[PDB]
This record gives C-alpha cells, structure tokens and sequence, in this order.
C-alpha cells in the first residue's frame, strides 16, 4: 500500500494547541500522543505534525535554529519516538514538516555565515552587496514587512529573508548547502517517519541576478498567499521565487524519499499561479508527490467558484497530483472564513463533504473536525508577529492557533494553567467532550464521511466529471473501476433542486443527510449533500 498517500486524508496537528500535558500551557509532544486515539478515532489516515524542533519561536516553530532535535519547550526527541511508534500501532502515518527554505538566525550555519565574507558557510545564504545609495539590492518585499534585505554590519551586505529578519534564507545555488537540508530531512527519514510537508516548497531557488520584481497593474487580482492590505501584494513574485532550477533540486529532493517506499512529500505552495506551479512541482512523478494551494484557502466559496477552481485544475497537467485544505494554521478558521453568513452547526457538515468529496488528497486542521469558528484574540494576547505589523487591517495567524477545547471545564481541558493563547469561549460548548457522543455534531459527520469514503474505491483516488446540477450546486462524479458514483452538494442556506445529469441505480445514505430523489429530479435542502450510486 505504497500509494496511502495519493488520495489518502492527514489529520494536521499544530502542537502549541493542541494538548498541554507538561503543564506549561503550551501544548507538546506528550499530549499529542495522549490523544493519538482520538485522532485515530477520526477516520484519518495520517497527521501532519507543524515544527517542533529547536527554535527561538519568533516564528513559532518556522525559525528552526536545529534541525535534527526536538525544542525542550515541546519534549524531546525519545518522547517524538514514543508518538511515533504509537501513532504507527494506531494505523496512522507520519508527517512532519520541514522547513528548509530558511533557517533561524541562531542556528550555527548563520552564526558562522554572517561573520565574514570568506568562511567555509559564507555563501550558504543570500548575500548582496548594497546598492551605491546604501539601500537594499533590489525591491524584493518581505511578506511579514519591510523589504526582504536587512544588513549586517559584520559583512557590510544585506541578507535576504522572504519572512522575519530572524529568518534569512538559504542560499540553494550552493549545491552544499541543499545537500545539508537533504540530509537533514534524511535524518528523519531514518527514524521512521512517514513523510514531510515542504514549507514554502517553491521558495527554495531565487534569481541570481538578483532582478527586480514587476508590479501588478492596477484592477489585478492580488496573490492569494497573502492578505492585499499586504505591501507583498503590489508586486509579481517572479524572481524572488519559483526558478526552472528548482525542478531540478525536486528530482534530488524526490530521489532521497525513493530510498524509502511508502514515504510521500506534501509542498505548499505561495505563487502567483498556484494552480499552475502546483501540477509543474508535482508532474513527472520524479518530483513532489502532492501539493496544496491557497486556493481554496481564500474567501471565494461559491459552487461556481469550485467549479471554476475544478474546470483550471482539470485543464492543466493531467499526471499532477493535488492536496485539499480549507484550514490551516495560516488563515482564518474555515467555519468561519467560508461559513461567516451560514448556519455555524449545518455549512461546515457540507463543506467537509464537499473537501472529502474533490479529487485528490485532504488536509484536515485541528478543530476544524468540530466546525470551530475563529477565535478572537485580544490585541494584548497576541502572539504572531505577522499580527503586529498590519493592525488592524490584518490581525495576523493567531485567531486559528487557540488551544483545542477537549472539554467544557476550565481551559477546555487543554491546561492547567492559562495557555500561550487565551481558550476561546464559544469553542467550550463545541469541544470534544460535548461533541463525542452527539451523532449530529459535527465531529460524528466527519467520522461518518471519512468512513463512507474510505469504503469506496471511487473517492479515494476515482476520475472527477464536473456534470450540470445548477448554478446554485455543486456536481460531479467520481469513477473507479465499477464504481461510478454521482456527487452533488448544496452549500447554500435555501433548499435546491436540479435534474439529475445521470441515471442513479440507488441512494447512499451517510452521515444523516437528507435529501429528496423523485424520479430524475432532485431535491436538496439548506446545506445538505447527496452521494448516489450511477448504473
Ligand atoms: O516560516 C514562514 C511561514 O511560512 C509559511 O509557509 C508557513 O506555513 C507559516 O507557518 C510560516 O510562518
Ligand atoms: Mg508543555
């Protein structure tokens, strides 16, 4: 079963919130692997485990000053073990990320790096003179603000960081420096784990030449990677990332992860196309396995919009392999984000249909399992410095990153003490515990969804056909083999009805979903879905 991850469904844990068990009240390894049945108990077949390892967490996580240990704040590295071997025996894989874009810059390669002009580790990171004026090298923009340069006295040169000034990036025209990371990422290889989420994968390689960036012309849609209040935004990122050279690093990138059968690579990607540079990283099957977009990571959420987001994907590379989210630790919670004007108990059951449903595989963020909306955290609570640097406009990343609610007692049952990010209120009544034995809670909708789609053979991996169901539906069918099976999805607040674009041999019931078949025309009401059996 070498191909789980080709269509298969990964639970991602953001480890800060999800379980307290030190009593610290930020969330670690330990409690990951307390509740790994839980997990297990979700139908999934795998989780995506956010950075743990040695870090000044100016990024939380993302500023990696270790690549090969695991930060005392979450546990160590015999306790990662532990979760693994559990997690292993639970049926679930592993993944973590890896970020090896860039580095924190407290770990040893900078430290040394930014000494002189001529140590061994010198051009392991971006280094450019300044211009005559003493301004940076070029116009390239960092997405947590200011330019993407910042100078040290040491080399009287500018570094280059895409994110934070604690975090430049490396420099992966030095084949050294990219053969580091590959061992780097073999070091977890060897100790088992299932595979790795690529941060940033498409940032890996910039310009040499070190060429400005255009600016998009007025009326443009902005990049979807970035909120447009974001200065980020008013260039096309052309040459401060996605470069031809990169393919070729894939290839090697890939070649490592051959050595063991059964692991897969996940890359995000942050482009102007993302669609596009997506199905390019993940063609060839001697690249990327998979890769996600923010596509579906934005506020456009109509069915047309689907169907357009289909219709584009369908148009490209037909090898290309995609990952689906609608949450993550990046954007705003997707009960919220997509289901701000919906019915909070009914729209996430169908939007999760709806993601489970779509060809390829599936990213699922903690707590969206529980149709948790956005949490607010107060200006004082905040935490992310991406939350500090555009207020109010964009009040950063914070607002998803709230401890998870196990229980309705004190602190959700998530600490004994107050967490790193104050427990939302609203999120006490839609914890676990509340949510566990109620078979119309969200939580037993997913259960049941992933269930169903894991006994069909057509929703694992199965051909999409986008088929006329209405504008105001979604449709399409999903073929494998025998199975031919007709999907619809009414994401809308009012009941629907359409002609059914097929012949159905019989009705699947999942979930308790409700849905009205009278002879060829179908009727859906507010927010329900529809899965049917084609002759
Ligand atoms: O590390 C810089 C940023 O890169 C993004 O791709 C990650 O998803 C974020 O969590 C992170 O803050
Ligand atoms: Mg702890």
């Amino acid at each position: 079963n070498m191909m789980w991850w080709r269509g298969g469904v990964i639970y991602q844990i953001y480890p800060r919130s999800f379980l307290d068990s030190r009593g610290d009240g930020v969330g670690d390894l330990n409690g990951i692997t307390e509740k790994l049945d839980y997990v297990a108990s979700l139908n999934v077949d795998g989780i995506w485990l956010s950075p743990f390892f040695t870090s000044p967490m100016l990024d939380f996580g993302y500023d990696v000053s270790d690549y090969r240990d695991v930060d005392p704040m979450f546990g160590t590295l015999e306790d990662f073990k532990a979760l693994l071997e559990k997690a292993h025996s639970l049926g679930l894989k592993v993944m973590i990320d890896q970020v090896i874009s860039h580095t924190s810059d407290q770990h040893p390669w900078f430290q040394e790096s930014r000494q002189n002009r001529t140590n061994p580790k010198a051009d392991w990171f971006v280094w450019a003179d300044p211009k005559p004026d003493g301004t940076p090298p070029n116009n390239w923009l960092s997405i947590f603000g200011g330019s993407a340069w910042t100078f040290d006295s040491r080399r009287q040169q500018y570094y280059l960081h895409n994110f934070l000034t604690s975090q430049p990036d490396v420099n992966f025209h030095h084949p050294e420096a990219r053969q580091a990371q590959l061992d780097n990422m073999r070091f977890w290889l060897d100790l088992g784990v299932d595979g790795f989420r690529l941060n940033t994968v498409n940032f890996y390689f910039h310009d040499a030449e070190l060429r400005d960036n255009p600016p998009v012309p007025k009326g443009e849609a902005k990049t979807l990677g970035a909120p447009e209040a974001n200065p980020y935004t008013w260039q096309r990122h052309v040459y401060d990332l996605s470069r031809p050279e990169n393919l070729d690093f894939l290839k090697d990138l890939r070649a490592l992860m051959d050595e063991y059968p059964g692991t897969t690579t996940v890359g995000e990607i942050g482009d102007d196309n993302p669609l596009e540079r997506m199905a390019e990283y993940t063609a060839g099957g001697d690249k990327l396995h998979m890769a996600y977009t923010f596509d579906l990571l934005n506020m456009p959420h109509s069915a047309s919009y689907l169907r357009e987001v289909i219709e584009r994907f369908q148009r490209l590379a037909g090898d290309a392999w995609p990952c689906w989210a609608t949450s993550n630790h990046d954007v705003v919670r997707s009960a919220t984000r997509w289901g701000a004007d919906e019915d909070p108990h009914a729209y996430p059951k169908v939007m999760l249909a709806v993601l489970f449903s779509l060809r390829g595989s599936v990213c699922l963020y903690q707590g969206e399992e529980l149709g948790l909306p956005e949490a607010d955290v107060p200006f004082e609570r905040i935490q992310d410095p991406y939350g500090k640097v555009l207020w109010p406009e964009f009040k950063g990343r914070d607002g998803c990153r709230t401890p998870m609610p196990w229980t309705d007692g004190e602190q959700g049952g998530f600490s004994p003490v107050e967490p790193w990010l104050p427990m939302e209120a609203r999120h006490l009544e839609l914890a676990v515990s509340r949510q566990q034995d109620d078979p119309n809670a969200t939580l037993n909708t997913v259960r049941a969804l992933l269930a169903f789609r894991r006994s069909h053979p057509a929703l694992f991996d199965g051909d999409l056909s986008l088929v006329d169901v209405g504008d105001d539906l979604l449709g399409f069918t999903r073929q494998k083999g025998d199975e031919t099976l007709l999907c619809v999805f009414n994401l809308t607040g009012q009941e629907q009805q359409t002609t059914l674009p097929v012949e159905v041999a019989s009705d699947l019931p999942v979930a308790h979903f409700t849905a009205t078949r009278d002879g060829s025309t179908l009727t859906l009401p507010a927010y329900q879905a529809a899965f049917m059996q084609v002759a």
